[PDB]
């Protein structure tokens, strides 16, 4: 009986399902795929991209940003949410294309560093090119790229590294506070008396706090969904989108009633 | 008028002086200098050592350890209480000269890995020879060697990865609780509205609060005159000591003192 | 059209058929898959490993390191041939359980560094969990550990870091000279004119001289099919093995008749 | 008696005088120091820099660059020579303040990874901030930028990395062949039987006929008086410049009797 074989990330089709670029406000578009975010932002100094998704993604979000007229040299900085295969997943040949610079504090450094492997949880089964993070940012900092300033909000759990960013923008003149926060899900977590994170409820429930304070007026996720985005029907995609306190609120919830049935 | 030459990073003779090994407990020994604080923990498998001081003591943390009977291949970890050129300076030779591994959290690796340079408050002024961590600990994470398990507490404030640990020790039978908590100083900090800190004064109080809580009987610091140690008197080195919440509120009552101070 | 799924890499069953600890000499063992090798050479002052083979050996790799009497805290050095994901796969895993330290060139540690993504002909493709090398190490450097004296001979062609190692065992008191050679196949890799690789048909020609010139008795490969071993018949296992000019003598014929093909 | 204090990395005061931007060719300028290189070339998609010299050297490279209408976000690639404090210093700086990119080959890599760090002769006694490399090139690779094309020539010897550059540009339209080539010198070097660097006599030969075939019409040297440069009197900096078959052969009789009085 011999060993067994490596196992492929395969996630949903809808997840790697593209789509051209739909625009959240004067300056932020969404240039990933169905159910995968992808933020670029244009500024007059160039051009900063928040996520890329699953690592096969570079090509995608090339073309996207060729469509809004941005050269590969055109890139200059890319933020994360953590640094998870669905998320950063071509972050390493978007700096080998693009020439940009990463920005990440240090628990999503060394998790990118190591190219998602030995996760806390997931260990070694979701694997991805690692990259080397530029510049790291503390709790709070302030990153401006061409005058649009990207503030970072530290609210972990999902991953220790776990990074929400917040930013105004303009829609059509009238200012816009967009909060891009990062999932607030425990999937298959050992949550209780965890020897890999012992202080993971902790941080959990402070992050809860985090982005209930957060200054947002629309907020969007990683996972378009956990906001109640819906990117297929283009215009009316911020329809029925959660408001942060709600997203807060309902993941809450799910968090102690997950919780509740590890103590069973 | 050329430009000015590089400075050394030059220290008081008193924290180069070497000293013989000082015993704390049954297990526990200071083999650094007589003003910077080098601990090593023998153990049934093998022994694990806290900082080094300077960079250039590398070959008396190896002299001392041969004193004690320990082989180069028999140190097996290395632990920091922060990435500084006055602690972790020798972890780079000691490294290559042990075949030991390091453990540390991602702020002191991420920092450590740089070698000290771009420090948040000094600059590239302190630059140490670089080195990588092999193993990242969490905040309360439990790290065992020999049986003897070490416990580390984050109190952030001094550098963003300052990290106390406490273990068990014994003293002729007698269970004793050693803490060796980092510095709670902040020399020539901007501690308000720091751009490259912009939540330090958040940081340090809550690290104040974190050094009182520690389980304790005998406490030392990486400066053994901030905890009122004595490594010159031998025998009485420990006779003046300060409790846990002593040394946490008289460092406090200096950080409000020099908050204060910056506000005028 | 959803972007296709990743593919995960998948081997022949029989590389991943464990087998148990096969004697190579006095001190070396074979300890790999019947298809793979890994070798371990016990010294008075502890193991070393040349090799570890699929990430998913760690297991393995581990249980025949116990039935030799060797704890995990007693594996001293990990040496590579080239740090491809069916041979170096484990390594990540091995230092993390074991203590031990890596020694490998320039070539082979940043190919390492990044878990063989960005592959020079493979891309992205073939990704193990990434590993750093502790020690750098030169062509003809000498590593000693335990009295064993290990002598790298760099052979640059199937990877730029492809390196060789030599070493004087016994055979009950008789000296016997070992030398674990790389593969020296180029398996679909565009030879000629190649732009990530523009010397590579001088660095594989003066590979051929390296190992034809190498100081061997008994020759061990990577792959054990390529020197005509056979794992599996335990005792007979080096009957029909090739010298080292035979081994030479064959590759080198493949790769010109491979060029040839390739220039038409 | 005290360990000694750590001594800082000082040079004459002539290699920091700062300079003017010299013109080289209608692309290339000189914008270090009297006697330290700096070559800035400048494309229509940007700019790139070769080598910076010491570290604190940052600050007058980006003066001069911003007299030469290159904004920081303007350097889109640096190359270097070999990995020292004197002409890799500011590298780590360089890349913070400008979003700039660093390819280099893995043996420079690695030491540039290291700072300087445990150099092959000098140990730590010349260490600068650390630096990673974002692209590793070959021998013999093009790197391409705004149209000019850098063709890298591996030179080992005063470096394991050393790494010479061609390029050619116009002088008012007639094509010029430039060959910024390394360090031919071996300073304080063991020459023969080097436990750190076993093949050095052999790499040193083989680096004086790589240079001595160079394509080259006009030759820089990262010490501009190697190669009979004089920054200081700037229309004849070119008068008494060196060919490549004369700079390699001045280096080599300069070995030879080095290597002769090592015998002695
Ligand atoms: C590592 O990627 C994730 N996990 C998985 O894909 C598998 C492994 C799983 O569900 O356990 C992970 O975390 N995600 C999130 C998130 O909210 O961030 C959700 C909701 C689930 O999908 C991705
Ligand atoms: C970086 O090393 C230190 N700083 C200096 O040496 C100079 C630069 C300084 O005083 O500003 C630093 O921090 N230390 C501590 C500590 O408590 O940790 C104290 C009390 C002062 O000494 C060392
Ligand atoms: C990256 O691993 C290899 N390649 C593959 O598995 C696939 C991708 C392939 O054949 O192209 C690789 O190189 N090997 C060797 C070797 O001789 O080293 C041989 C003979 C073939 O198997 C492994
Ligand atoms: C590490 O920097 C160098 N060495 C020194 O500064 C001291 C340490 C020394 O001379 O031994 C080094 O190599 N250089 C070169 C060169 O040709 O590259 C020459 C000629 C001498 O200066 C620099
Ligand atoms: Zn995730
Ligand atoms: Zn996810
Ligand atoms: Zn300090
Ligand atoms: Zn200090
Ligand atoms: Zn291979
Ligand atoms: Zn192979
Ligand atoms: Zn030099
Ligand atoms: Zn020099």
């Amino acid at each position: 009986a011999p060993l067994p074989q490596l196992r492929a990330y395969t996630v949903d089709a809808s997840w790697l399902q593209p789509m051209a670029p739909l625009q959240v406000a004067d300056h932020t578009w969404q240039i990933g795929t169905e159910d995968l975010t992808a933020l670029l932002v244009q500024t007059a100094e160039g051009a900063v991209l928040l996520d890329g998704g699953m690592p096969q993604m570079a090509g995608h979000l090339l073309d996207n940003m060729k469509l809004r007229g941005v050269a590969p040299q055109d890139l200059r900085l890319i933020l994360l949410s953590h640094a998870h295969a669905d998320h950063a997943g071509p972050v390493a040949e978007l700096k080998r294309r693009t020439g940009a610079h990463v920005a990440a504090n240090a628990e999503t450094a060394v998790l990118l560093a190591r190219g998602g492997s030995n996760d806390l949880h997931f260990g070694d089964g979701i694997t991805y090119p690692p990259a080397s993070a530029d510049r790291i940012i503390m709790d709070g900092e302030v990153v401006t790229v061409g005058g649009i300033a990207f503030t970072a909000h530290f609210m972990p759990g999902h991953t220790p590294g776990s990074t929400a960013w917040t930013w105004t923008d303009t829609r059509d003149g009238k200012p816009v506070r967009i909060a891009y926060a990062d999932s607030l899900s425990a999937p298959g977590y050992q949550l209780k008396g965890n020897p890999r994170y012992p202080r993971l409820i902790e941080d959990y429930k402070r992050s809860f706090a985090t982005v209930r304070a957060l200054p947002c007026d629309l907020l969007l996720t990683p996972h378009p969904g956990a906001s109640n985005w819906n990117y297929a029907v283009g215009s009316k995609a911020s329809a029925e989108a959660l408001t942060c306190n709600a997203y807060a609120d309902a993941a809450e919830k799910k968090f102690d009633a997950q919780l509740a049935r590890e103590t069973a």
